[PDB]
């Protein structure tokens, strides 16, 4: 009997690209493909040189640049093979532009029933329209499950690409098409929610069982043998930090994992003491996610642990808009079948703990998005709060919050006190651009020193760690402020308590 | 041992008025008190005559008219006793006007963080602000649980008023202050979620236990004896229609009740065959509610059955706005401790059935409100759909819906094909008025004949009843089209199937 090697990664791929939340729902896919992914490809076909030149200065990583510039011929063939896809998806892009731009501004406060009469065939039956607060300006929302039911959500445009992992750091993956760039890699068509991937990550297969598996993925010849080679012979009360904003926990034998992202292992030259896919218990009872940003809920990680998961807790949103579509339903298309959505300050009991959802402000470019929460976990008398990227930009909200929830022992706050422009993530979903100087004042930032101070001062914790920092090398898949972190470590220590910025790993007494 | 008499009603009262959803959350209370309830009282103090004159023509019921005009002195004293309340609530009304009118339009697409700096003390920490789709127009939402935590939600402004019920029909109750107009009535201060009301509706008390109970409500002397007199000595597979849009169901011993409203009994001169508080099983396993309109979820009914209820299913909304605030949280303040919010086309298993939530369009004045769903219930091979007031104003939505949910046997649709102006309910929550002729085209209507036809034609049911009609006399508490109903009864019958409009009661084979 055999199992996947710790040093093979199985990378999520949707419509040619490294896979994440907003590529799943056809209506957001379409805004990205049209307004970003085609622009990146065409720009590259025209001058491979810019991209190479760009890729070479480390400091230009994260821009709209293809990292496998050597492979011009393959990329061109791929673009052209997929033209009927990019074209059926543009049919949706046009419907939506048509409704936001030609149909909705026609109306000024009267009955809207005349609109369902005029909807593009793409949207017919799949949207609801209404006025906003002024009663005169018309808006809309998608009926999400009907979208997924439509021909525009297509499971066949999904894939996984197996490849070896030889070191800690990761190259920035979001702007480069997912293809077989080397014989070590294996690109395979399967839907992301498939139970075949579950077979894989679970393992314990005989050699003939692997052949069967591999034949159900439609593999044979050398591909089937590459596939086979990715497999090797099958070999309390804790609070473990493990990377970026990901924290593991056992409490009277119930397991918790917050904002999942994990590194790999099985290769020379690692970093001592990492917490890896290999360090995981049998079952993950409760998976918690603070928001919808890749650094907090990485598809690659999630697909891998899916088979071990009990319940997923996530914050409730019903906007069913482009900028902000239902987290919970995304998780369901990924194959998670027990997902619970929690409103502000609702309380769920979890094994022997109690989990409370907390209000979470900012980090989203002052955009209309409801998928954010922090979590407070009460393990009997000790009680820990995970705040992720949430910033304290509303003076008293924390006082009022404390009045309802009682005292808190331990706090994790994230101080990416300056990060990206919000258009960097959300930009292709907008309707038209903002004028540059405005767009510029709309950032994704974590709490800085003063804000962070006032969080601490209003919750009176005895322990106070700062995470979500983006230090660990493997976060490079997807992505001054230290001055501030340190200001805070001293503040909290000077006031008679433990504090510490986190990097790489840490056991902690629970 | 004793129990409440079937012929005593226990009427919900918030801040002086017959109690319902939008009076619960302080932010909506405040819009109603200021923009409607004060206007009604003052107008009456000035000329009791208009009101009497108005009350006397039946056809003017439902307008802004006080029904107990004889009792001028009492009403005046009540108004003046409660001035410090109406004044602390105006402090919130002003905060909100201030933020919608002075603060939010100042901003044009830049960072909003400067706003939490300027928030009225009333809202400090209790709101979140953001841009809408155009990215330039600022909007907001309340953090609902912090509102309820605030001094503006005040349980002490809540009450119940016991009174006898001597006949089927009910006088229109929403526009007249809840006071003791007669020695038969008993007005009592207790919070609506109180477990003391549960004691009452449960009953089985000894006479000394009633005295104890009555002493915990702070009663004695003649009041305690009136209270006591409201008590008398303690005395399969069904599908029961029972009134308006309320339908009961047993299936392999699990009980369901949809859109609850019930009549009373124990008085001469009733209507034979009513389904009453007395006809109810021991336990209500699953309570379903399609939307947030009083005709579909009457506080009076709900408070009475609270103690017998298992789970409440309700549609999910996160708008946490004025026009549309969280149904689920309202139910929690009323004392329901197991409430589940269901998104479009999510499926919950319920005892031996499966309940699916269905998209629901219209009936809400093209306003931004997410609290609406129909329910499909699968009892094994028979499968029944409750559509309430939802109108088929989107051509294909029903085709697409059917494609996902499979075939349906039985259908209840509501054909109040013309009803009220939407400002009649929602009017006091708006920011300013619409110009009259516009407001006029924004109605709350059920499906008419053609729309209804196309629902039937796309679901192919064998049975098809029309409800939500507002026939039953007791609906008068809170509230041409028959031509259309009948058109539909014939249509469905001519195409080889059962059809029928419902009135008063009906057993049905399940
Ligand atoms: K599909
Ligand atoms: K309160």
């Amino acid at each position: 009997r055999y199992s996947l090697r710790q040093d093979i990664a199985v990378e999520p791929v949707i419509a040619g690209w490294y896979g994440w939340s907003y590529l799943l729902p056809p209506q957001t896919l379409a805004r990205f493909v049209h307004n970003r992914f085609n622009r990146i490809v065409e720009s590259y076909l025209d001058d491979p040189q810019v991209h190479a030149a760009a890729v070479r200065q480390r400091r230009m990583h994260g821009g709209p640049w293809i990292h496998a510039h050597e492979h011009r011929d393959a990329i061109e063939a791929w673009y052209r093979e997929t033209a009927p896809r990019r074209e059926r998806l543009d049919e949706l892009f046009e419907a939506v532009r048509r409704l936001e731009e030609d149909i909705l501004p026609r109306h000024h406060g009267e009955c809207l029933d005349p609109v369902y009469q005029e909807l593009p065939a793409a949207l017919a039956g799949r949207v609801e329209v209404f006025y906003g607060r002024d009663n005169r300006t018309a808006d809309y929302r998608f009926v999400e499950p009907l979208m997924y039911a439509s021909e525009y959500y297509d499971e066949s445009w999904q894939q996984v690409r197996f490849r070896p992992v030889t070191e800690d750091a990761r190259e920035f993956a979001l702007t480069t098409p997912m293809l077989e760039y080397g014989p070590e890699q294996l690109l395979v068509n399967v839907p992301l929610n498939s139970p075949l991937l579950d077979a894989v990550f679970r393992g314990g297969l005989t050699g003939t069982e692997l052949d069967d598996l591999a034949a159900r993925f439609g593999l044979d010849g050398e591909r089937a043998a590459r596939f086979a080679s990715y497999f090797e012979p099958t070999p309390e009360d804790v609070l473990e930090y493990v990377g970026h904003a990901c924290v593991f926990a056992r409490h009277r034998g119930t397991t918790f994992l917050v904002d999942p992202v994990l590194s790999y292992s099985g290769y020379p030259g690692g970093a001592e003491n990492r917490f890896t896919f290999a360090d995981l218990p049998e079952r993950i009872d409760h998976l918690l996610i603070t928001h919808n940003h890749q650094d907090h809920m990485l598809f690659e990680t999630l697909l891998r642990i899916r088979h071990r998961v009990g319940r997923v807790l996530v914050p409730k949103s019903t906007n069913a808009s482009l900028v902000d579509p239902g987290l919970g339903g995304i998780l369901r298309r990924l194959g998670f079948t027990d997902v619970v959505e929690v409103d502000d300050l609702e309380t769920l009991s979890c094994g022997s703990a109690e989990v409370v959802a907390l209000p979470f402000l900012g980090d989203h470019g002052d955009l209309r998005i409801r998928s954010k929460t922090g979590w407070l976990i009460r393990f009997g008398e000790r009680s820990v709060l995970f705040a992720a990227d949430s910033t304290n930009i509303s003076p008293t909200m924390y006082t009022k919050v404390a009045e309802v929830i009682g005292p808190v022992d331990t706090v994790f706050i994230g101080m990416e006190s300056i990060g990206a422009a919000a258009s960097w993530i959300y930009g292709p979903l907008y309707g038209e651009p903002l004028d540059r100087r405005t767009d510029q004042s709309r950032r994704l930032n974590g709490s800085n020193f003063p804000q962070a101070r006032e969080i601490v001062d209003a919750l009176e914790p005895d322990e106070v760690y700062v995470y979500a920092m983006g230090l660990e090398p493997w976060m490079g898949v997807v992505m001054p402020a230290i001055v501030d972190s340190d200001l805070l470590v001293r503040h909290v220590q000077d006031k008679g308590g433990t504090a510490e910025r986190l990097h790489l790993r840490r056991t902690l007494r629970l």
